[PDB]
């Protein structure tokens, strides 16, 4: 019983100002779980959409601007797709930019630019090898709908050029999810 | 956002034994609402299925027996499709099958035989009037799944041959209904 | 189980003189109802028709003249359509024809001339807001055939022109319906 | 003004137990009049269906049995077709089944056994002298729909092998019938 | 009597500032009515339009802006179309955006963009109930162009994110609508 | 903004009786201006129907006898088209028929016959010159609607032959007329 749907959430992320002069960069790190999306249900069905299995198909990660176009001190950052777990260090200004050179890079004009990431994420199966399948929509997995505790997926790391002003975005994750068996509880009243 | 699925529900009724030596009909009728089949759901969403519309297309009615292949006294009755909530009156002893000559008329085989009825319910929106609609699957109404005050669906009509011995019957009613306008709401936590 | 028939009824109508010396124009509505056509029946059938639903189809209304061709002081008026129970107030000497520059006019010669009027009427399911379906054979409403309290149909309003002489007519509306579902009821003598 | 419909009826026989040890038949008739189906109207109608003339096309005989499957001292009939108002004369425990022979016997088995025949009846216009047609759709008489005084159908006669138990069975009888003239009387009220 | 034609309206719309730091939004609603867009006639004429029936077939509310491209504070909202009177409850700081998930969300770039919605409306004909039919030109209702009470049309709910600014909007609904049947009354003078 | 439509207007003549015992012909004029049958508006809409400009298409001047098929003393005239405003001076008993020479000229035949004339009307624009245009739909001039002051059109005088009874007629013109630029105009309430 499949039905493919559409999941969103917003959230704010902030670039502190920095009195370094040189060019340095913000890294940070962005993970993807269900829970934060799928709230929980009532009553004998755990959760709000009732289904057994899930497997997420894409992901739609935005960062939509707060700042002003007459906003100076631009900057250009990168955005890359890390699919294990291991991200590079959170750091608060680093000397260059770690994700310039990865093959899934994407550069991010600041401050007041958009920037989309559509990708496919992977889910944290075995974090001490970190293994995961290439992208097949037919032998991807099938994962169950835990009540509390769904697996975290991955799949995005950024780092953003500071700046001398504040640089705030609304992040909006929307994930694409596939479930599997209609398992609705109805009970008498 | 379409999604059509079954839900379904399970009860029982029986037909008491009478002493009348002639043939008797019991008259008895079956409405059908949502409520019985979709429970309330929890939080911010007040229905389990997080949809906004709803249209039922067709609706099941089984009537599973209950009594042993060797029990005697069988009869003979009928179930008619009533789309218009002015049903035959209740009767316990009637000296005829009022829904015989019906032009929806199915014989039901007593005491030990499955019968099964498969149609398109009707709802109940002026009982002063009781207008309808024809079967239509591209101009059917959309009705609004309310929180606790949906309206009743209706279209069956029974006649039951009383026996000596009780008939009892596992009803179980499957209605295939189709939603819209997926509307789930996800507050923080 | 459909079955289209034909329905008759014959009634009188009289515009009475008048002294005044202006073209005047006496204004009537006319309704149809589907008891004035159909008696109640007897028994367990309570109607003389034995069906469940029924549905208008046409209305031909015949005004059939009682005034001789010899007859002077000659007018002309209009017959118009009206679908919504909202109708010009009657009146007796309005100083103007209200139904001349209606779509759905035809003109009256009076008064020894014949007039029909052949069209689909509209029931009046909700007279506060007054709605009404386009004609489609298909899509029709299928109403109830009450005992004793069915719905007025609509769809007729007249202006004739006054005269010095008293203009009768023997009015004769004919209703084309169409009934569905066989109900008889049978029972024992 | 034609309109074919199916009218219905039920009722019981019961063949009753008897101490011969020989295989004895039991035979009775069965004959088909209108009023039986059709009951009396109202007011100016004298019928419940309004029309004035009416030919039995077919007619249904269903032998529903009462008895279980495990009821022992089981049996075989005959059923067969007498359009002439001349059976074999009733009996109840016959050395022989005279139904046999005939061409139009159709097997009974019995007791917990179904039986249908679906044949075209003829009416007893001559007693006397006994004379009906042959089967022709485009040929048959209509007969008039009295008020109390319809002619009687005819067309078959059983013969049930006796047991030491008794033999119920709910006969229902379904006329196909044809009716001519809609003759709907509409008095005022 | 066809005739097509284009009414507008225009009005304001403001979300107040707030000091609350959080991404809040503020939800409000928008229904439809032809006594805001058709003033009240003269004389014997009720409306100025003169036509019985109306249905409106489209709607284009634009959101224009009134606030310099220079503002800062931007945000993103939703809109969504909502045909049947039951709306998100108002709110002015709400702690995420209701009409999101939506299947008919718009996303709103505030505070200097422009926004369009275009759509077909429906009735309020029963609002326990909150039934209405799909989209179909040929089968849509004609509804009665009332003198001063008409019946609300519904199909719009917004959702800003308020900002430390005032975010101030011309809004301009502009109505198609297809009437019928010409009526005009010429009394003399 | 083009709506073409049909406007009316009924009113009275009376060609007197007369002593006089040789043939004499009655004169009369008749003009058609758009007050008579576009009544004043209400409010900022000057008009009733709201629109700027109108060109007068055709009309279809009617006279309905007012008198039995048994009256004498018949007689002969004639309808001619006069596009100029010069017509032959009023006369009450003229000794010839002036209109009857005319290439427009149509026999009238009285007292109880129909005469219907169908023509394309033309303004007076200069009453000392009388210029006009030749039939042409896509030439033809617009001209303004005004409030209380629009131009007379003109095209009918007619040649009666008295009578020594009384001759009546009801005489109903239609006036099909071509409007643009749909000017309705909003304010608040």
């Amino acid at each position: 019983g499949i039905f493919n749907t559409r999941l969103s959430r917003t959230f704010g992320y902030t670039i502190k100002r920095t009195t370094v002069k040189t060019p340095s960069w913000a890294v940070d790190m962005m993970r993807f779980n269900i829970n934060d999306f799928l709230p929980p249900g009532g009553g004998s069905n755990p959760r709000s959409v009732p289904f057994e299995y899930y497997r997420i198909r894409k992901v739609k990660v935005e960062f939509w601007p707060c700042s002003p176009i007459t906003q100076g001190d631009r900057g250009v950052g990168s955005s890359a797709v890390i699919l294990d777990d291991n991200f590079v260090t959170k750091a608060t200004a680093l000397t260059y930019d770690p994700y310039v050179n990865y093959s899934s890079r994407h550069t991010i004009t600041q401050p007041f630019s958009y920037h989309s990431r559509y990708f496919t994420p992977k889910p944290v199966l075995d974090s001490t090898i970190d293994y995961f399948q290439p992208n097949n929509k037919r032998n991807q997995l099938w994962l169950r709908l835990q009540t509390a505790g769904n697996v975290d997926h991955v799949g995005l790391g950024t780092a953003f050029e500071n700046s001398i002003y504040d640089q705030e975005y609304n992040i909006r994750v929307t994930m694409y999810v596939q479930f599997r068996e209609f398992n609705l509880k109805d009970p008498p009243l």
